[PDB]
């Protein structure tokens, strides 16, 4: 298309480029070419001057680094991608080009996994977690999308040293963040693809950090705005999750309203996304993910009829049918109608039905049919047949045994009478087939407050909330936060008991955090109700200040007035570290 | 549509109680499917004004039909709604007295009960929703009202982990002399499909109001029925079983009323004694439970009241033509209904039919099979798996296996006596009260409204 000049070449001070030696024509260029000059543009000497001394330098040549813009020089810098590392390791000094060298190894781990490997091993994690602890509105956005690359991009092997070394805890606050919206969209995205590896799921869940997706996509819009990330995005959307379902069908919504200003309603053909999205609404017991799944498969096409009803033992031939069509079954749809399969004749059904009447023939289509019969025998509501509620002692095991609820109620086997069943019963008449499922199902048979408490601004406060958080739970104190929970809290109960019940109370006190909670003598500001309830106890209260002036007393109502009496901690963006190891002994 | 916006949400926020009251009057109308998703995506100043708004002050008229209004949405919406003390206001204002508000609360309960699934039924339960829905249901005025509390207990008497605490109420047997009583000429989104349950129920109280409802929803569609949406929902085929094995009055009629509004009445209540049957009797049957296509065989085959009691898969299978063992699957079932009505006395000698049904009523439908080989009460001790599978034709391993091991080991505190007409009201809340409060109680009219004999 259109044309770039070949920009002149000096080496001789680096000072050539204080503009980057071409802004605003082939990089940072933003008219309708679109296409970097990158290609065959910048050479070897970029990296020279990342290993060079003269810091300023370093700065320039890394900020020209970070438009690593192409495959080809993501595999040639791959190649010699040491600099980078040692750039980091010698470059963690609060100096402000991290936000260029984060950049680069967010643009660094989209490669192949074995870069992520190294990198994470050569204390490339160390920095992206490093820099996920400094306050800057670009750098953060860069860190961010740094490991959801890691995460989402090299493997389990990565995976598991990430969550090792904690990336779910440092994207946090990444996540509770209250400015800079795509922030927490980049480090959700992250969180969630973390807890898609079901070794992980346990300790991301155990940050905190993992629910707090939930109440952060329920209220953006896919009008909000990763190389091929929908084949690496419908394993998002495929999990048996729910934060990180929603995170799957939002960054799909968010990717099929932005396609072109209008869709290709072709590669969510291959990657087969339409479909996962189907029994994403059909299934879904949610309205945040059964809203933007539904409204992304709009932009796509063909809605689902509906959200099936969830008591499947009392379905009719119609029902089955509309099922039959949502599992991409349609075909098949005359043959469960010429049969009258009812809603038993679809919970007791076995191969041998299926394989003479019904028409399926290939077992390979009766496998896929069993995975999607047991999709929604895991789903029913058996309440018109369980009498005895076996679905949730079953559920109870293995939430896959759930299934064979109904087996085990269309032959009276109820809580009582089944320490007195035994495996040629379970297999001929249960239709437990697995042998190894009767055997669990038969031994399970016969044998049978948070340390601390940060309340603070809701609106400047919540930046050093965060980081206190995760400083304090990597230093083994458990840690209970407001918006863990909600916004509109703004309710009595169902929070001060922790607040009593809290061992410590450290309150952060952000310049101009007492004027909305000023004049309200009522008490109605809930925060001034969490300022209030702090005295209760008198539980070790170690305030936390960040440049806010230390206000006299009796401007300060006396309900709110004690408060300030005990002393306020300084506190620095920089040295943390230092920062938080004065804070454990205020701690108890 | 397009018609009010959030400034109500903001209005109930609001202080100033007097236009709490009327922005809550307002929003009583959410009369579409996308402002109660739109209420619901936001909606928790309702719950505050529920908490914060329990006094007496009578806008709970209001926000007590919002809640009505509002359950009928998905099951998550009840689940936070019940969770987060949304249950407990409507469980509140069956307390207060108003022909209006209890209409409002009644009705929410039926909704909280029939949408919301079994995660939210057992709940409701073990807040004893259904003693709280006795007063409504036993209240003279307002018959709109015993309708709204007696379909909620009808409903929440179908999940069968519940029906023990249902009974253990007391509101779920009014139901019986409650519709037995009004007439279809009395008067949610597609109940219906949420009413065949309630009439495919192995029960006399939900099968009633089931009918009942039915026959209503028959008798005011469109003021000429529509006759497909029930050939759908498939409402007439277990309306044709509901009279068929009917052994009541009430139910089969309700039932008959409604089939002819729709069309073809069955030929009758078919004979209890099926062990002596003819021909003639087993094809009026397979007419009445859709087999009518394989009517000519089992005329062809001269298959008598025993050549239906003792039948099997290879009998069927080769001669009666039913090679779909889907079919003979189903024709097991309506055989194992048919076998668990039938009146085993001509054969019965020993009554074994009321040992079975005493340890699973689906057992029972094996009493022909055990005593078409002269097992009876005495000779049942020395009986043995193999005999029970071959002859007995007891083919499921678990019910052979309970058999075998059942043969082989082989005044209320308080009573309220009142004015029928007026004091009914006050009665009803003392009942309930002190029924949760560990004190049972008889009542009149559980019984009847005209015992005037001594």
């Amino acid at each position: 298309g259109a044309r770039a000049v070949g920009a002149g070449l000096a080496e001789v001070f680096q000072l050539v480029e204080e503009a980057w030696l071409l802004p605003a024509v082939g990089r940072e260029v933003a008219q309708g070419l679109c296409d970097a000059i990158r290609l065959d543009g910048g050479l070897d000497l970029l990296l020279r001057l990342l290993q060079a001394p003269e810091l300023e330098t370093r700065v320039q040549a890394a900020r020209l680094l970070e438009q690593i813009l192409v495959a080809e020089n993501r595999d040639r810098v791959a190649r010699i991608g040491l600099g980078v590392i040692l750039n980091l390791a010698k470059e963690r000094e609060p100096v402000e080009l991290a936000r260029s060298v984060a950049g680069i190894l967010e643009h660094m781990f989209k490669h192949s996994e074995e870069t992520c490997q190294r990198l994470v091993a050569a204390g490339g994690l160390d920095a992206v977690l490093y820099w996920c602890r400094r306050t800057d509105p670009a750098l953060l956005r860069h860190c961010a999308l740094a490991l959801g690359n890691c995460a989402l991009h090299g493997g389990q092997a990565v995976q598991r040293r990430m969550v090792e070394k904690r990336a779910a805890e440092w994207l946090f606050p990444l996540a509770f963040s209250k400015e800079d919206e795509l922030l927490r969209l980049h480090a959700c995205l992250a969180v969630a693809v973390l807890a898609t590896n079901k070794e992980v799921e346990r300790e991301v869940e155990r940050s905190g950090t993992l629910a707090l997706v939930e109440p952060l996509v329920a209220s953006l819009d896919p009008g909000r705005f990763g190389p091929d990330d929908l084949q690496r995005l419908v394993p998002l959307l495929d999990s048996n999750r729910l934060e990180a379902q929603c995170i799957g069908a939002f960054y799909l919504c968010a990717e099929a309203a932005i396609k072109s200003l209008q869709g290709k309603t072709k590669v969510f053909s291959d990657i087969g996304a339409i479909q996962s999205l189907k029994r994403l609404v059909s299934y879904s017991t949610n309205g945040t993910k059964s809203a933007l799944a539904k409204r992304a498969l709009r932009l796509l096409g063909e809605e689902v009829p509906r959200p099936i009803l969830p008591s499947v033992p009392s379905w009719k031939e119609a029902e089955v049918q509309t099922w039959l069509q949502q599992i991409g079954f349609s075909k098949y749809c005359e043959s469960f109608r010429e049969q009258q399969v009812d809603g038993d004749l679809l919970l007791r059904l076995t191969e041998e039905e299926l394989q003479t009447d019904l028409g399926m023939k290939s077992g390979i289509t009766r496998k896929r049919f069993f995975r999607e019969l047991t999709e929604l025998k895991t789903f029913a509501n058996y309440s018109t047949c369980d009498r005895s509620n076996l679905a949730d002692w079953l559920g109870s095991l293995d939430p896959r045994f759930r299934q064979y609820t109904y087996g085990l109620v269309s032959c009276g086997l109820d809580r009582s009478l089944l320490h007195r069943v035994s495996e040629q019963q379970l297999l001929e008449d249960c239709g437990i087939h697995l042998g190894v499922h009767r055997a669990r199902i038969l031994t399970a048979a016969r044998e049978m407050t948070p340390d601390v408490f940060i309340s603070y601004r809701r609106n400047s406060g919540s930046q050093l909330a965060s980081l206190l958080k995760v400083h304090l739970q990597l230093h083994g104190f458990s840690v209970f936060i407001d918006v863990e929970k909600l916004e509109a809290g703004k309710f009595e109960d169902k929070l001060i008991q922790s607040v009593m019940g809290a061992r410590n109370f450290v309150l952060v006190l952000s310049p101009g955090a007492l004027d909305k909670c000023m004049q309200d003598h009522d008490c109605k500001d809930w925060v001034h109700k969490e300022i209030v309830t702090a005295l209760s106890c008198g539980k070790n209260i170690v305030p936390i200040i960040d440049g806010f002036e230390w206000p006299e007393p009796q401007v300060l109502p006396e309900d709110m007035q004690a408060v300030l009496t005990f002393n306020g901690i300084k506190w620095s963006h920089e040295y943390q570290e230092a920062t938080i190891e004065k804070i454990i002994r205020f701690l108890q």
